[PDB]
């Protein structure tokens, strides 16, 4: 979750489901996310819209 | 007929053309629509190593080989539209095909090459992928003359001035691109400029090529591209969309005009509202909702039609998994309704895949053949339908077999959409027109004739060769009609004879005639032969008739004969009066020669040189009915006429001998004349072609077989003359037979 | 006014910016007018080496070194408009100037940020080369995803939807393209689509840039171009054409709109014409004269101006050998009226150059410009006319000095042509407005106050070095009305005061203020003063005498004596009495209500305390009055209302302390604080800021100066509850200062 927060704001740039949810943002946090630890898939993809929902998946999974 | 209230503002559409993906022409793309099949195809390893792709890349799971693709993008009969050989080189392929698109979808409406008159005007709008862009500027250069040339003709947005120079059009003429609506964007712009009574005849347009055919796409897995190579709306096993090619345009006249001339009706659309969505969206490239339940209550409302008798609604339908509960809810909360499942559904975009930018027109040909048709057409793989959408609480079913319209929807009304990627919204309601009743009584009244026509020989086999499919879905009659007036005829020619059951069987040449031997016609003698000139058949002709009511409101004011007038029953007493006989003849020889054009010599043997003289013009229609009357007393002196100048062309001749100013300012000549010579060969040879009834003739078809048969001797033929007081109908029959040459696609 | 005929079709134009070459602004367009000057640069060995022009081609003789460049391609602001940094990074410069060039056009109609209950459209055209083509076509572009965002983004097809997006804009948008009257075909569509009743207002012109900024081009001799650098418009040398670059932005709105709302306008538009060339010529490039005359006298019908006063035409004045005899010959033969000598030319393409899709506009706002201020403008590069020009036959003549409008041609009329290669040839007759005329007489008028405003002290100090240039054209009042009324509010704040003759001085800082406080009033004990809170300086507002009429109207049902029931006659008698005083009260602590909306607690001591509880809504008013009337005469079984809670913004206090829901219901409590005296000036120590007046007041303006002093504070105050009956017209005024990044561009 913290890597996942340091790219949105390496990416978005502000310091305080707001992010681009949109064309490059979802797939670029999706690449990673599977050679992470955590276990993502692309159905909880497009099911989350906020990392507290992404970090309960990940829990589950 | 309409059938409803005529507000100020409806536009009519009177023809359309398309080439889309394994649909060559309508007619197999109405075939495609109602069987509910699907116009992808797919690839095998073999054809697509010939095409140049690596190997590296089929051996990787994202290419999924797959899509909808143009028939001969590479071909163009360059020397017909006014092009050479260098210039048709290097043009790119989005002109080549919407050159012979927009041709074929004026002469589908009847006015091809009759366009000098009407200020007609195009309102095409294209879209661009970077292929041949990456093709073009291969070349090398020094920004020369040629450079130049290269820079105007191979630009993507100087289309529609190609267009509207080539076929000599004169109206407005713009280039739009509103995102993935550019065609419903120019057809509502058209329809605007078409309301404000500045152009005639509108067309619409949209044209996507993606340059390297027979080639597959990338799919992603964080995006709306289909992972099947399958496209399916508003379904439980819904994937994606799928990118494909096509073409199509439109011809928009208003109503008034439409109904005035007699022309060939689709549908007649409404009303059109367009709104941008605005900064409600989440960023740029997603629609919303609120725009969408906008657009289709102000395009409802504009056009005064109550939500409650739409029976079809075509959607956009991308096939996604998020943009179909959307559209879905946008389109229940609009229609305010409480009715159940009344209205059906559907969407192109599964049997062609979805067109970039021909998109929306591609969505208006088929809504116009619903309703031209009257039929409702299924959704194409639809098993089981989206787990988020209820179709119980909600007013639409998703039909499965092709249905009859319903009654109790009468007059049938349905409506377009097409929503862009960006944010350009466009909804238009449509309304059809009522068929006419088809009173030909299935009689077995006559064979009728067609004429053909192409500029060489081998293109008139291709055309001949057109006619078996034409022949067995339209009707033979109105096929006859509109191919007699409403096109253009061309030098090589023949004529095919279709009978009562369906058979085709051509018709035989002449054998004896002469190229510079002009044309005329024979007078008999009407002391002895009782028979006119070939006036037994022509009484059903409307131009005959009013020639005898033009001639009988002379006839009757100073002659005064023993009560015979009104020109009514002169079948009857025809053997009596030399009066009438004089008058069939003047009437008779009027109408033949407003039949061709190419008639000169009016020429008689006896009894008949003074109607010729009155119809050729050399005398005046006063002094000559005056001494017709005159005649039948015949006892007091003759009398000389006052001798006018004739008209250019039509001298007269008196037994194959025209002369001019040699006998007509003396007497003798004129008193010698009137003498029954009786030789119907008296002239010998003299080197005119004489327009001579066949001997075996019975029926009235027997002279427009005639007329058929100079028709195909190389003379051109008034037509609209012979038919009687109901013209027929005027409708759709025969594309153009193109010449393929090849041309090679640049690197 | 506007003194002719109003038939539906007039459209006003309320507000235009450029951005043309040497040109940053809208003043310095019209300086270069007027002048004759030419804005075209020429370059010297070494700034073309520096920019990456080898040596090779400077040697060669057919090289002009002259191009009419903008500067300021590259800077853009990065966080106003809604955007990202890598966002504003990958745009495309037409881009990144149309945004500014938009804004700015929007900030001089008025309507700044106020487009939240119109409809606004966007029309813009545009045109592409071919350098920045080859300068992002072989960029790695990267995945799908990037390379997605780089052909949504990055292209000029996603120009007015960029437009729309990130202003909030939701009408119709669309993006033309005819090709060289680009611009103008965009306004006529503007004008169709403004008289149907879609949109209320609209936008339009084009944009053009070539992306190496300082460069030559090369001279040739088949291809038109100009062989020395200078564009001669009719003239003896006249050598060819100089291709530039360019923007521009008009706003339209209807005619009874735009004057039942009170707005400026320069000049309203009558009339539109477009056709197309057709094949009526010789070539695709070479110009027609049919076409020409044709739309001239279409244009000139449709919108009921007979060509005797048209006064001003412009013209295309390419400035080839070819097209300028052509385009005189076809103007002279479509104004057919055998005049001599009346109406003037010109061609702002010796101004600046050939602008290749803003031409149109550049014309129109030339033009517009000419009928607001009224002067002829003198050709710019002209000593002797052409060899064939038949000038003195002809209704034209040309000047060669700026001279007034001719009083013997009024309402002016003008007229704008910009005919393209090939395309659409368009046409639009404009005509002027008759003026509004000041009421002064050279006096000693008043100070007035601009109200100056920006979101960060630099961009704010770079505001108000803009007021020298402002000043010494246009008049200060309507300067300071506009700058007060219709422009937005920002953070950081400083107000200018303006004298008689020039003087400016920044008015003072408000000292003394605790920040974090409710803001409040205080009205005396009215037995004894006679500052009815300060109701003598607010008698001219035209607020305060509305309520002075609906109290003078409730007070007209019951009270007994005459000539306290006359309105405007209060202060000839007010110090006799009470009523009077109360009555005064109530409206001033009602206009003071309006004024300053964020004013929240009030109070009163004594006897004020109960028009302090009328003005606030507690009690009542008819009770009030009736009430104060018993304290008048009898103070003597005072019957107490029952109290309300009087709105959902205001305080009620007794002394400075807020009674927040304390008693509200004790006769013993508003016994003892009203029924003997209360003499004290009061307000010892308490947390808020009470609006009292400076103690040297001795005019009516120096109340303005004060609220004045309150807006340099936070305080949101109203601009227009203050002014008389005649309320000052709208008019012009400063425009945004923009914080400049800058983005590199990618060789």
């Amino acid at each position: 979750m913290q890597y996942i927060t340091g790219l949105m704001e390496l990416l978005l740039e502000i310091s305080p489901e707001l992010g681009g949810h949109s064309l490059l943002v979802t797939q670029l946090t999706s690449r990673l996310e599977r050679d992470f630890n955590v276990h993502i898939d692309l159905l909880t993809l497009m099911e989350n819209p906020n990392p507290r929902n992404i970090y309960a998946h990940i829990a589950a999974q």
